[PDB]
């Protein structure tokens, strides 16, 4: 088979995942397909994860049913998986007591500088010990965390694989009564949407008892340094939850109404893309343009506000750590105390450690657990019922369609000032401290020192708020202007581009690509640039204090660029192995649920269980690699993220003779903040470059074929239907640019007011004479129509004067006044006269409005007879001279067809008609007939000679 090295691998070799290199050495050159991924451990099969839980649940049900109570399932899980989490809790108890010891040994190094005598070696080694205790917590946090994370992630897939097994095992004991009620759709939703929530629960399960413990320890440590003034920093940290939950539940409404706005646009686009051969022939391209532009305008007007909300939320998350420190320290200073450099940065670090975890992790865990319990209750209710007896162009084209480059020069200067203020606000405190220490009572004036601080604090907020809104606007205008180009381009592409491409493709494009452009890109771009600018400030602050930390940074910045590619090469292959191996599970489940009776008839109900186990083991294999390949990278990254700190600290120590406390504390407090942002910065770029493919494929349009224009300048006479004389020549056809000809040398002669009929063999080019008059596909040759050609005149000026009668009518979503006259150019009584002349006046009398009778379901409420009648009404009201009749007889014999034929024969004042048909009897009494052979034509004078 494929023995995996996860076993037979000593310790100190699976902490760095040293056993997973050959896979990368292989995938680097060959694109492993399916047979290069290892198997699973023995204790990860389904037969081993399904039987034990089934036994526990059966024992629970028995014990319960014994005494009068209701049985539960959340007690049969915990009875099996308690030792695992009992052991996993020790670590999270050990790593939460390390984020509290760093700031306590950071405040003891700084204290060496305030009291510094160069000729004293008994107090310099103790500082080295303090700094050494500070390099053992970073290793724990950064290196030993990625194995505990893998294990707590693997502790969920076991549950998710155990549930599905018993679920399926239950789906083969159902009785007829209980089966006919529930639909298979819900049984598959159980497995496709619910169990998939057990992979995130166990991750967010320890933030419920380790969140309320960290805050107490931190607010008890703060009291020993500064005092009561700590409370003034914990009140600006509990208000954010109220002031954000309500705003989010307000935000949801905008999204709801935006969706209910945009659904109609997609519906109308679906209705347009199908039936384009009728619109392009009736010249009705503008109405849809207008009633699409309106909806798009409304959608944009409703999206702007949501975008502003999200931008303000991001800007509030950016600069919340500056409103706490300002208040607490202005209070600590106004009460009567003095300021030093050993308390400030300790408090800074503690605040930064608390606010993040509390306000970002405590809320999500509750939602996760609630969803999990809901899913568990659903599955429980199920299990108890009865049984049986790219490139840079793709960025320019997307950024230069948003605004002039002046805006791209303004937002740069707007982004490169918020960070400057973010750093100067902190530098001011070090300046204050170093000026205080030099005293011996000539105290310090508070006005200056305390006003400059408020100024630096306000500028940050203003410059952090403006940027988000500006970026959002600049990035939404781009989509706003691309969609219009796309739409206006599709209304002119010939029909050739349509019959080869399927509707689903274009519609999925218009929906999903635009959704991505309008919803997700700006947020990711903004977060990425923000988290990328924070790091540069950290580095530039650490360098300016110790210029000798620029020599190793270059060796450390060249390994990242190669490692990223060495990983991404084979990281973009496992996703395919996951998806393609996941789909067969649902496929087999659906296939097996239907064909059930044919299974119970025979005593073979376990073979399918073996097949299901086999089909799930492959997904287990392909999922066991995702976690390991995601963890093989974070360790190497955290190695650097942690070596930086060691370098900084030991440099500060071996250079204690040429600096002071303020700047070293400033450097350390910024270096101890690098373990969270680096991962996010390196992780968002992946999503960005993944979803830019929609941008790429959208610009595939905006540059396509383009037929002749709609209107020239050589206008025709005010009325040029005078004498319909459609003469012909040796013109030919070409559907494809180099395809076969379906018509050869059709030189004929049609006279004014002469009803003509065309007969032939179905498939010999009988339905191709239509594509030359309306010139859908520009043919070769000459076609004179009343002393003038059809090639030196715009399409509209021609298509508008030749009325067609299609074979299969179609109705459009709207009133009964639009389908007959979308452009108001006639009078109501005229429409009434036409309708009553087409034998339909009482049919609309029944309905309420008589001018607002909405019809839907693609004209399903009427019969083909009424549809042909209303089309004849269109033709009548149009009142043209030429008339092109087509027919496809598949209706019934009753008075419908007889009446339409009588009307065609009597109503029209013998105005240049020419008919098509297949039934020989339909074409009778005509003047001249056309027999269409397999590519030529041999007509005769009258039907009296034909037979
Ligand atoms: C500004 C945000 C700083 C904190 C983000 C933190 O570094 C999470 C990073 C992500 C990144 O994909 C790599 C990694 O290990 C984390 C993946 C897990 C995310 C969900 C649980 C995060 C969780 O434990 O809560």
């Amino acid at each position: 088979v494929k023995p995996n090295p996860l076993q037979d691998a000593n310790l100190c070799s699976r902490v760095f995942f040293w056993w997973l290199n050959p896979l990368f050495k292989i995938g680097h050159k060959r694109r492993l397909e399916e047979d290069d991924m290892y198997s699973v451990l023995p204790e990860d099969r389904s037969q081993h994860l399904g039987e034990e839980l089934q036994g526990f649940w059966d024992k629970e049900v028995l014990r319960a049913e014994n005494d009068a109570q209701k049985p539960s399932l959340t007690r049969a899980i915990i009875k099996c998986y308690w030792k695992s989490y009992l052991v996993l809790g020790i670590f999270t108890l050990i790593e939460e007591s390390a984020k509290v010891i760093q700031p306590i040994f950071l405040g003891k190094i700084i204290n060496y500088f305030e009291n510094y005598d160069p000729m004293d070696s008994v107090a310099l080694n103790t500082a080295y010990a303090y700094a050494t205790v500070l390099t053992f917590c970073t290793l724990i946090l950064a290196i030993l965390h990625h194995l505990y994370f893998y294990h707590v992630q693997c502790a969920g897939m076991r549950l998710r694989v155990a549930m599905c097994h018993m679920i399926y095992r239950k789906a083969l004991r159902l009785s007829n009564m209980a089966m006919g009620k529930t639909t298979t759709g819900q049984i598959v939703n159980l497995l496709s949407n619910d169990v998939n929530k057990f992979d995130q629960v166990t991750v967010f399960l320890h933030f419920l008892w380790a969140g309320p413990l960290q805050a107490i320890a931190v607010t008890a440590l703060l009291w020993m340094e500064i005092g009561i003034s700590c409370l003034a920093g914990m009140a600006v940290l509990i208000i954010l939850l109220p002031l954000q939950s309500c705003f989010g539940k307000l935000f949801s409404s905008l999204r709801s109404k935006t969706a209910t706005f945009t659904d109609a646009r997609i519906r109308t686009m679906n209705e347009v893309i199908t039936g384009i051969r009728i619109i392009k022939m009736y010249a009705w391209e503008k109405s849809f343009s207008n009633l699409i532009t309106n909806l798009r305008k409304k959608e944009i007007s409703k999206i702007l506000r949501s975008s502003c909300l999200r931008g303000m939320n991001l800007a509030s998350f950016f600069s919340a750590s500056k409103i706490i420190v300002f208040v607490t320290f202005t209070t600590y200073v106004l009460l009567g105390s003095v300021i030093t450099a050993s308390r400030v940065f300790v408090a800074v670090t503690l605040y930064g450690a608390v606010r993040l975890t509390v306000t970002l992790f405590f809320p999500s865990a509750i939602e996760r657990v609630s969803e999990a319990i809901v899913s568990i209750r659903r599955i429980q209710t199920f299990l108890l019922l009865d049984e049986i007896s790219v490139g840079f162009q793709a960025y320019k084209n997307y950024f230069r369609a948003g605004a002039h480059w002046i805006v791209f020069i303004f937002l740069i200067l707007l982004n490169t000032a918020a960070q400057v203020a973010y750093v100067l606000q902190d530098w001011w405190l070090s300046y204050w401290a170093n000026k205080q220490s030099m005293l011996n009572t000539e105290k310090l004036d508070l006005n200056w020192y305390l006003g400059i601080y408020s100024g630096l604090t306000v500028a940050t907020v203003l410059f952090g708020i403006a940027r988000s809104l500006l970026v959002f606007y600049v990035l939404v205008n781009s989509s706003q202007t691309l969609h219009n180009k796309m739409f206006e381009s599709i209304l002119k592409a010939p029909v050739l581009f349509f019959d080869r491409n399927p509707i689903g493709r274009i519609l999925n494009r218009f929906s999903k690509d635009i959704g991505h452009l309008d919803d997700l890109l700006p947020l990711t771009f903004l977060d990425f640039i923000q988290t990328l600018l924070q790091v540069v400030g950290v580095v530039s602050v650490a360098v300016a204090v110790i210029p000798w930390i620029a020599i190793p940074l270059v060796p450390l910045g060249i390994i990242f660029i190669f490692l990223r590619r060495y990983f991404l090469e084979t990281s973009r292959d496992v996703k395919r192995l996951e998806s393609t191996t996941r789909s067969p599970v649902f496929s087999h489940l659906s296939s097996s649920l239907q064909g059930l009776w044919t299974i119970r008839a025979y005593k073979a109900e376990e073979r399918c269980q073996e097949l299901f186990d086999a089909h799930q083991d492959l997904h287990s294999e392909a999922w066991f690699l995702f976690l390991t390949t995601s963890r093989w990278f974070a360790v190497r990254l955290d190695a650097i993220c942690a070596m930086f700190v060691i370098i900084v600290a030991f440099g500060s120590l071996i250079l204690a003779k040429t600096l002071d406390a303020g700047q070293v504390g400033l450097a350390l407090s910024y270096a101890l903040t690098l373990m969270g942002m680096f991962q996010w910065c390196v992780r968002q770029s992946a999503e960005v470059e993944n979803m830019m493919i929609s941008v790429e494929r959208v610009i595939e349009y905006t540059d396509l074929e383009k037929e002749a224009p709609w209107e020239y300048q050589k206008r025709p006479p005010p009325a040029w239907p005078h004498e319909g004389v459609i003469i012909f020549d040796n013109v030919n056809f070409m559907y494809s640019p180099g395809g076969p000809l379906v018509l050869k040398h059709l030189t004929a002669l049609i006279k004014s007011q002469e009803k003509v009929g065309i007969v032939g063999r179905t498939g010999a080019g009988k339905s191709s004479l239509i594509s030359a008059l309306f010139r859908l596909s520009e043919p070769e040759g000459k076609i004179w129509i009343d002393k003038i050609l059809t090639t030196e005149i715009g399409l509209h000026d021609l298509r508008k004067k030749m009325s067609i009668i299609p074979q299969e009518p179609v109705l459009f979503t709207g009133t009964m006044r639009k389908n007959l006259d979308p452009f108001n150019e006639h009078t109501d009584e005229e429409l009434w006269n036409a309708l009553q002349e087409v034998q339909l006046k009482e049919t609309i009398e029944d309905l309420p409005g008589k001018m607002d009778t909405e019809l839907a379901e693609s004209g399903s409420n009427f019969s083909v007879g009424q549809r042909q009648l209303v089309c004849l009404a269109r033709a009548i009201l149009r009142k043209n001279q030429i008339l092109i009749i087509d027919e496809a007889t598949a209706n019934v014999d009753p008075r419908t067809d007889e009446l339409i034929q009588k009307k065609i024969r009597e109503k029209f004042a013998h105005c240049t008609v020419l008919t098509i048909a297949h039934r020989l009897n339909t074409i009778i009494d005509s003047d001249k007939i056309m027999v269409l052979d397999s590519g030529r034509l041999k007509e005769y004078d009258e039907p009296y000679v034909l037979l």
